[PDB]
């Protein structure tokens, strides 16, 4: 069983790009995230991962925050009824509007089915090293690896790792818990990536020997 | 002016079978390869040369390979210890004490005046380092602040630039904790194979950025 992250970039460069306003390009943004979760589905990842925000994105323009939200929401508008939705992160940067919105998804979502989207809301590696350490301050003899894993924002070791957008970093997405995740970088925006760029990256990541430090 | 650069040397295994040599001589190629790096990161103007010397699970390797890059990467800080300065972090407990008391002299001896440093950071792992702060700080701070968790972090500073050779596109537990504005630049030649013209069309890939 293997899981899938996915990094999405390149909004603002494909509406300049495609002659459009941001709001089309995220629009575009939001069938092109229904799409590439048909794909993982079908290739038999458990999670589809999406980074949808770092910290740092809230502090954009409260039009930004409220266009991208609400064109990450209308994604999970449209394929809950079909998987399990499930979400996480630092969670009070966040509008408490969407908060409530995805929550009330996650409870509609269908929570026997086999494929999981997830999405990371306000990443941010400092953050959450902070909220685990504020969460358990005083209240437990000591930290184990167990508990650790228990509160990581994304809740299990990530395989795949895929960005596109041209952009060779992290930033503030890195997963904590997976040490030994594949990172593969393309620099086709995401509105662009073709099933067929899904599958290539996928035949890199696969053809990759994983060895754990062994 | 602060200006890091981490390295994360990989492909000792790949370049013994490519040259037909022992583990050991490849390990001595690294050696030389490393001292050759620490020089071009200090004419680059870097004033922190970061090299992870290993993860928490490369300890679980063999005993001969272990002590055969313990004793690889400790003999970089034996031939530079005197011409600069010298600091290493990491998960401690799980090193083997020989490497640790040697690294340490080492340090203490280690060139204070220098303005570039060469730091090793050993048996790194985010869940280690995390626990760690943590099982430090638990019960005796009100809340953990950026600044107490920067000052206790395994990397004590942001990276700059991170460059993996060997070929592998993943961090195989060496991501530095606070870094998020770290630009990353992986390439196939194995470390061994890198030339200063490789450095320097690495260090334009990443300037450029
Ligand atoms: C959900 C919120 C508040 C922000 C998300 C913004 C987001 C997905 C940014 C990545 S795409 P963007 O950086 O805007 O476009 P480019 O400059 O990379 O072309
Ligand atoms: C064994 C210890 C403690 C440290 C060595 C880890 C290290 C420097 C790995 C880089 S080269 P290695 O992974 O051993 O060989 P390849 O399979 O990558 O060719
Ligand atoms: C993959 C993803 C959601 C990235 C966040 O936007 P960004 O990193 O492009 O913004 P910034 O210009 O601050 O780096
Ligand atoms: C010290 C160092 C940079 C080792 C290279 O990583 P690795 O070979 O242990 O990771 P992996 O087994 O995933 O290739
Ligand atoms: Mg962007
Ligand atoms: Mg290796």
């Amino acid at each position: 069983m293997t899981n899938l992250m996915l990094l999405p970039d390149g909004m603002r460069r494909w509406s300049q790009k495609q002659g459009i306003s941001l709001d089309d390009s995220y629009a575009a943004m939001t069938d092109k995230l229904v799409e590439f979760t048909g794909w993982a589905r079908e290739e038999g990842f458990t999670t589809f991962y999406v980074t949808v925000s770092s910290v740092a994105n809230y502090s954009r323009s409260e039009e930004q925050v409220t266009t991208a939200m609400n064109a990450f929401t209308e994604v999970v508008r449209r394929c809950h009824d079909t998987l399990n939705f499930n979400y996480s992160g630092t969670l009070e940067v966040v509008p408490e509007r969407w908060l409530t919105e995805l929550e009330a998804l996650r409870a509609k979502s269908d929570s026997q089915s086999d494929f999981t989207l997830h999405f990371i809301m306000g990443m941010s590696l400092a953050h959450e090293v902070i909220g685990i350490f504020n969460k358990f301050n005083g209240k437990i003899p000591a930290l184990t690896e167990e508990l650790l894993a228990a509160n990581a924002y994304v809740p299990e070791p990530v395989d795949f790792l895929i960005r596109p957008g041209g952009h060779v970093r992290m930033s503030s997405f890195y997963p904590l818990m997976s040490p030994f995740a594949e990172m593969y970088f393309c620099p086709t925006l995401l509105n662009d990536m073709t099933r067929a760029d899904f599958d290539v990256a996928l035949e890199d990541l696969r053809e990759r020997d994983r060895r754990y430090g062994l």
